């Protein structure tokens, strides 16, 4: 048989990488095609049975799928470590004190996207962000910002990208975090399923983290 | 005035940001534009004017482009940390020792790239590695090499990216460096590229690392 995991790339930062290992370890018998797959699109890949597995980093529902949120990543903003020393103090700032600075988003794709979400957490706050500029990929972002090009908010586990010279500085905004989810049809009755929640839960044990689940 | 520069993403993990960091610091009027684009590209974009600077990872070489080499960084093998403890030691292996691994390139675009050039270090080796996966991009081969896909050749900085349960291993065959290069149009005369060349040597000099031009 052969699994197929969809994920994005920001992830692979984090724990999901140690999680599917382990999976792999525990259940050797099963083929594994890990595929690069945005959140909005595992939905119709899942539907489509293009994946079985979609681990996303935003909100999306639909009736057919089953989202089951594993962990909350709360948002960071990536900053030049030169770049405002007073203004911008290392103990976290909100939301409304950056909206005159450029500000890096990203992907590049079809929204809704990390890009749209990012985007939502100003405008239900009523703030209006006077620079934009959207990105490939979160790595380049990073660099981008390292270079010069202003600012760029991501989950926690992004502050390890070996990008030099940054700080990464705590958003205090109650909403500002990114939902860790694993997308499934609701209809899949697979024995992986529950195999995989169990190495989530193994994982993050391992890692004094309790997630959302049990 | 605008000058556009052409970068591969996996220079953002170096010193790359910090020289176009202290580039515009120092020349603040000029406009810049980076642009991603890989090391072949480049060449074309250079001449069709669409680039004025290419930082590239390989040799690629043109009558008409200057080709300036900056530093050769180590490439290092990258595996999962509990990945053949008594076969591949800390202090390094020979490609030889490792063709029976399976093996993750990077990118996928049109060749020559990275993914040529590494399988050309086998070759006149006279080596064939037995599994060759083409993956998009070099951070995602680390993650898949973290989830258990295998093992990954890179550049000594890419140690710093934040996959997690990775070791670093020194490749010890003496071709086994990617060399980071600056191309300009050979008739191109223009200041930015003294200037950006002085930026070179002050932020080496920074790292105490003797760059290769002077
Ligand atoms: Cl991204
Ligand atoms: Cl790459």
């Amino acid at each position: 048989q052969t699994l197929r995991i969809g994920y994005v790339s920001s992830l692979l930062y984090g724990l999901l990488p140690e999680i599917i290992y382990l999976f792999r370890q525990q259940n050797p018998e099963i083929h594994i095609e890990l595929i690069e797959c945005g959140t909005k699109d595992q939905i119709n890949a899942l539907k489509q049975g293009k994946i079985d597995l979609g681990f996303g980093r935003l909100k999306i529902t639909d009736p057919a799928i089953r989202r089951i949120v594993l962990h909350k990543e709360q948002l960071k903003l990536a900053i030049h470590k030169h770049h405002h020393p007073n203004q911008f103090a290392a103990t976290g700032v909100h939301l409304s004190q950056i909206i005159d600075e450029p500000m890096l988003l990203y992907p590049v794709s079809q929204k809704p996207n990390f890009a749209t979400f990012i985007q939502s957490l100003f405008t239900e706050l009523g703030l209006v962000p006077s620079k934009l500029t959207e990105i490939r990929e979160i790595q380049l972002a990073l660099g981008l910002v390292a270079a010069g090009e202003g600012v760029c908010i991501v989950p926690a586990s992004a502050m390890d990208i070996g990008v030099k010279n940054l700080l990464y500085i705590p958003i205090l905004d109650d909403d500002a975090y990114s939902p860790i989810s694993l997308a499934v049809r609701n209809m899949d009755h697979s024995n992986y399923i529950p195999k995989i929640l169990a190495c989530v839960q193994e994982v993050f044990a391992t890692h004094h983290i309790r997630p959302l689940i049990e």
